Order: C-alpha cells, then sequence, then structure tokens
C-alpha cells in the first residue's frame, strides 16, 4: 500500500482445516512480522485476514478486493486446493506474489504454474512420492482410494495412482466423499468390498480424523492398512497415539526434529498452548522470506520480489531451500512413523524418523512436469 507493507492471510479458520492452520497459523505469521521488527523499507508492516469458509469464491473475491482497494503486497494461501487455485488465477492476473501453504494440490506448479506463485510447504505429489512409495516397497501392492470431492482429492489420488502403478502395484477403485463428510459407512464399506491391501485416504484434517476413526469403529483395519497420505500433528493428537501407531507419512516439519524447531516451538506454544504443526512453521517462514527478498529487493514491486525470491537461498529453522522456477520450495521432506504410545516421551512426542526425503528427489522432476513456463 501508500504507507503499510500489507501481508494478507487467507485460510479455513472455523472448519476441519482450522487446528492444523487457521488462527494458530495467523499467529505465526504476526511473529514473523514483529521478529522481523515491524517494518522493511522503512515502511510498517501491516497484516490482514479472512476466514475462507472452504469457499473458493470467498477467498478469490476477498484476494481480489486486497489487492485492488487494500493495497496488498503479499497474498498468503492458507489450507484448501480449491481456494488456493481461485486465488493463484487472481495473483496471476494482478501480477501480486502469492505464497501458498496450506495447500496440497501439485496443479498449483504444473497446469496452473504462474510466474507469481510460490508452492511452499508440501505438495500432493512429495505425499505420493514418499507415503507412496513407502507402502508399495512395503508390499502394500493393492490399493483402494477413498478420496475427498475436490482438487485436493482429486490431484492426491492421481499423484498416489500413478507412484503405485509406477512401483508394480495395482488400483482397484476409488470411492468419493464430499469434503467434510459426516457419515464415512456407506464409503468404507465400498472399499473393504474391493478386497484391496491398502486404503489410501486422499484427503485430510478433520477427514482423515473422521474416516480413521470410523475404520477402526466398523472394523476395516482388521482387513486393510490405512494409508494416511496427509496426516498432519493435530490429527495425530485428535486421534491419539494408540489409534495412529504405526502409520507411515510424510512430512515437512516436525517440532522435535532439532534444537531451531524445538526452540520455535516453544515460542508458539507460550502463545497458543499446542505444538505448531509444519503449516503453521512454513507460514512463518514464508513470511520471513518475503520480508527478506522486499529488504533485499528495496521494493514491494513484484517483479523485483519474485526475482529476489528465485535467487536467495532460504536457511531458517523451518527449511534449508531455495525457489525454483515452477515456484515449487525445494526443502527435504520426512517419511515417519507414529509411534506406539510406550515410545511417546512426553506430550506431542508422535514421530519416528523412518528416512530423509532429498529435496531434488520429493517434488515433481523436469522430465515429468506440467508446467509450461519450465522447458
Amino acid at each position: 500500500g501508500a504507507d503499510s507493507v500489507k501481508i494478507g492471510f487467507i485460510t479455513d479458520m472455523s472448519g476441519l482445516y482450522a487446528d492444523i492452520d487457521g488462527q494458530g497459523g495467523l499467529e505465526a505469521i504476526k511473529m514473523a512480522v514483529a521478529d522481523f521488527g515491524g517494518k522493511v523499507n522503512g515502511k510498517p508492516i501491516e497484516v490482514v485476514y479472512a476466514d475462507h469458509q472452504n469457499k473458493a469464491d470467498i477467498a478469490a473475491s476477498k484476494a481480489r478486493e486486497w489487492m485492488d482497494r487494500g493495497g496488498l503486497d503479499l497474498l498468503v494461501g492458507g489450507t484448501n486446493s480449491a481456494t488456493a487455485l481461485s486465488m493463484n488465477q487472481v495473483a496471476a492476473e494482478k501480477k501480486k506474489v502469492y505464497i501458498n501453504i496450506g495447500a496440497g494440490a501439485d496443479t498449483l506448479t504444473n497446469e496452473q504454474c504462474t510466474p507469481y506463485t510460490v508452492h511452499y510447504a508440501y505438495d500432493t505429489m512429495a505425499l505420493a512420492k514418499g507415503t507412496g512409495s513407502a507402502v508399495v516397497k512395503q508390499g502394500g501392492k493393492t490399493w483402494f482410494f477413498l478420496t475427498a470431492d475436490y482438487a485436493f482429492g482429486k490431484a492426491l489420488e492421481k499423484n498416489t495412482a500413478d507412484v503405485v502403478k509406477a512401483n508394480g502395484g495395482k488400483v482397484l477403485g476409488e470411492v468419493r466423499h464430499p469434503l467434510s463428510a459426516s457419515d464415512f459407512s456407506s464409503f468404507l464399506l465400498q472399499a473393504q468390498s474391493s478386497k484391496a491391501q491398502i486404503l489410501g485416504l486422499a484427503n485430510a484434517g478433520g477427514d482423515t480424523v473422521n474416516a480413521i476413526k470410523a475404520a477402526k469403529e466398523f472394523g476395516i483395519t482388521k482387513t486393510m492398512k490405512l494409508a494416511a497420505l496427509l496426516m498432519f500433528i493435530n490429527d495425530v493428537h485428535a486421534l491419539g497415539l494408540e489409534t495412529t501407531q504405526g502409520l507411515v507419512l510424510t512430512d515437512s516439519w516436525y517440532w522435535n526434529r532439532d534444537q531451531a524447531s524445538r526452540q520455535w516451538a516453544q515460542r508458539y506454544f507460550a502463545k497458543m498452548k499446542k505444538m505448531p504443526s509444519s503449516l503453521q512453521a512454513a507460514d512463518y517462514s514464508s513470511v520471513t522470506t518475503y520480508l527478506k527478498a522486499v529488504q533485499a529487493a528495496g521494493s514491494t514491486d513484484s517483479d523485483k520480489v519474485m526475482a529476489q525470491l528465485k535467487k536467495m537461498k532460504i536457511d531458517d529453522f523451518y527449511a534449508k531451500g531455495y525457489i525454483r522456477t515452477d515456484g515449487s520450495m525445494i526443502h527435504d521432506m520426512y517419511l515417519m512413523e507414529v509411534k506406539k504410545p510406550s515410545e511417546s516421551k512426553e506430550p506431542w512426542d508422535y514421530y519416528k524418523v523412518v528416512a530423509t526425503i532429498p529435496g531434488e528427489q520429493a517434488f515433481t522432476t523436469k522430465q515429468e512436469t506440467r508446467c509450461a513456463l519450465w522447458k
């Protein structure tokens, strides 16, 4: 804006994704602003926010209004890939810097890649390549998908099905459920009748939690192993270790990884009284990264900031990495296994690291890209 550098954050603050990002993510953004000193290029930094209520149209209309009449300099995209994609289009049209953290669809750096988009934390290709490969390599050869009926589920099912098939496995079928489904019983029985070895949960947040609860309840887990293709620390906390032990998952960050992660998590906890998820961590990091780019450019001009973003290393408590041509922030990913209750040594101690997946190997390869800007 004229008087301020304006950061806007749009995410689900009220529904099935609120705990994993939501208000906590907003808090993390405000801490990053304060920690940077509250100003950049001699202008105060102002944060605005909105709850998209899991509506792509709300997200896109708010973004447009802030860009056109609110002097927006950075749009931070939160959860829900339908909202991520509607916002992406607005940012590309208006030539405004857009960093998406909470949403997963790899579409953002592929079919719908833009010169103004950064996909910061994770995507559905990394999920598939991590958890999908690992489960198939362990002998989980036959799969049936339970898929959230919107852009995220569809993208994740496609990436994961492709990995399964590439690694000698077979996909027997899929069943769709509405976002934030109130009843999973008929869907789970269809999956059970398929006789697949693996039930791939191509869904997230409250859907993942409710589906796992329902699967354990209806006895689905007697005959099928669940592959939780996207699970955050809050989802484990909701379900408990007794139910989640042994699940393999792919994530970008965990509070207890190392000294630097723990120290930041302590500052977060001191405010929110929960351990942060990888999204809440990434929210803070992405703001630091943006502000460093504005500081180095001496400008909020979107072409100058994008050029800075694409030439600066990132190295903070969240990640070491860089932002490449297609917009992906390349950083190592982690294959983890959920602990047994007896292995958990303090509150929120949920993960065993199985493997580190190198950044260059975790995301879409040059040869397989659908990004028309990456040749």
